[PDB]
């Protein structure tokens, strides 16, 4: 027997001893070594309610990278209004691990097994486990990288669909590959290569799945309309690297004649607007070399068009910013509850 609730989680991963990179380091001395041994209860017959927009453990995942991040990315410069801190910035090395979010004693994780499940309402297929699954905690907007994929179908993820405010998240059932390069010896130029082809098959599906939704409506896509780089740009951080990327040629609605390469254009940026608080952090330029990441597109986050019950379309704009929706994509198949 057991009741919802929420109680201090603990942490378990792979990291390995001596290795550098910043995630190991803080899996090293933050948490327990990954269970070496894993095995989930079915509960028979029983159907549980989950809520992916309503999860504590997306409140403590988000305090987690926070932490990671402010004992690993140390900027040179902080503005964080008012006076300004200039700290150590060494370059580091940064490749993101997964990440185990584990119970203590008296509680468990539910789990939802149900291979349609978009995040909330009833789960038919439950099961119980300690501990979840490597989650690799990738920062970016518009498009989730190196995430999970749908199972089955593309799932539309949203708190309240009916509601343009709320953010939708798109769980893809094919990843969709993005080479990611800064030539060696413009050092802030750059450039990510998408198969075109593949983009264009997936952004279709998702505008049938989206009508499915919208009563058939139209679906078009367009690019954010207004803000800062980090949301009206594709931004990750590559090598330690904060690339931003223009992804006009991904929400065209154009498709021919195209079907090639897709070439974003891309740049380095040392001043950051912070996704952890409200403030500025200065980098030091990048470093030498070819910098190069491969990542697989996993989802995209959608914001929905207002004013539009009057029109028979939808616009849909890649959004971001919010680091907690990052997290949900992965956490919204499991909830914590007390062991009564
Ligand atoms: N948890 C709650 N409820 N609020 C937190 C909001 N608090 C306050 C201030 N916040 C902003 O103001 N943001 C707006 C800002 C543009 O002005 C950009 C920010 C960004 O996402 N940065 C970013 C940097 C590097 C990479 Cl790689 C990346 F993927 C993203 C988001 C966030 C946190
Ligand atoms: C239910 O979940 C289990 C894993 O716990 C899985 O093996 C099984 O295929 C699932 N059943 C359905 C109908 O999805
Ligand atoms: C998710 O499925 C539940 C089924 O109970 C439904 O009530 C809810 O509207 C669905 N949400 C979306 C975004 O499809
Ligand atoms: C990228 O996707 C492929 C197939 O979709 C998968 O086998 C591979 O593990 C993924 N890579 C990462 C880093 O998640
Ligand atoms: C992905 O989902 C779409 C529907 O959203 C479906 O048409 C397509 O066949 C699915 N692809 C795979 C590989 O399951
Ligand atoms: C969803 O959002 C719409 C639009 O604001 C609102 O009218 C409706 O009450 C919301 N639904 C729920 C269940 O809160
Ligand atoms: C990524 O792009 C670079 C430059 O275009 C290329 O040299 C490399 O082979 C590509 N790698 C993959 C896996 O596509
Ligand atoms: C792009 O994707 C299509 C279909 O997925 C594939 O047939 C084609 O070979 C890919 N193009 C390149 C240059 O790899
Ligand atoms: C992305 O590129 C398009 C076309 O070159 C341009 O109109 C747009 O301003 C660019 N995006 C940003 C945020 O500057
Ligand atoms: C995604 O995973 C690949 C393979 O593990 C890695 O090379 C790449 O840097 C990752 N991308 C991001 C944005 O972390």
């Amino acid at each position: 027997v057991w009741k919802d609730a929420d109680t201090t989680l603990f942490c378990a991963s792979d990291a390995k001893a001596y290795e550098t990179e910043v995630h190991n380091v803080w899996a090293t001395h933050a948490c327990v070594p990954t269970d070496p041994n894993p095995q989930e209860i079915h509960l028979e017959n029983v159907t549980e309610n989950f809520n992916m927009w309503k999860n504590n453990m997306v409140e403590q995942m988000h305090e987690d990278i926070i932490s990671l991040w402010d004992q690993s990315l140390q900027p040179c410069v902080k503005l964080t209004g008012g006076s300004v801190i200039k700290q150590a910035c060494p370059k580091i090395s940064f490749d993101p691990i997964p990440i185990h979010y584990c119970t203590p004693a008296g509680y468990v994780i539910l789990k939802c097994n149900d291979k349609n499940f978009n995040g909330t309402g009833p789960c038919k297929n439950v099961s119980s486990v300690q501990c979840t699954h490597g989650i690799k905690p990738v920062v970016s907007t518009q498009l989730l990288l190196n995430g999970s994929l749908a199972e089955e179908e593309i799932i539309i993820r949203s708190e309240n669909l009916t509601n343009n405010a709320k953010t939708i998240i798109v769980h893809l059932n094919k990843s969709v590959e993005i080479n990611c390069t800064r030539p060696s010896n413009d050092i802030r130029k750059a450039y990510c290569e998408i198969n075109g082809t593949k983009w264009n098959k997936v952004l279709k599906q998702v505008t049938e799945k989206l009508k499915e939704h919208f009563n058939n409506k139209t679906i078009i896509f367009q690019p954010p309309s207004g803000g800062d780089l980090e949301i009206t740009m594709h931004s990750f951080n590559c090598r330690g690297e904060f690339f931003y990327c223009n992804t006009t040629q991904l929400f065209n609605n154009t498709c021919k004649g195209c079907n090639g390469t897709i070439t974003l254009p891309c740049k380095i940026k040392q001043i950051i607007n912070m996704w952890q608080g409200t403030g500025q952090a200065m980098y030091a330029p990048p470093i030498d070399g070819k910098i190069n990441c491969v990542s697989n597109i996993t989802g995209i986050l959608l914001t929905r068009d207002g004013g539009a019950n009057n029109t028979s379309n939808e616009t849909f704009r890649p959004g971001g910013g919010d680091m907690r929706d990052n997290w949900r994509s992965e956490l919204y198949k499991y909830k914590v509850v007390q062991i009564e």
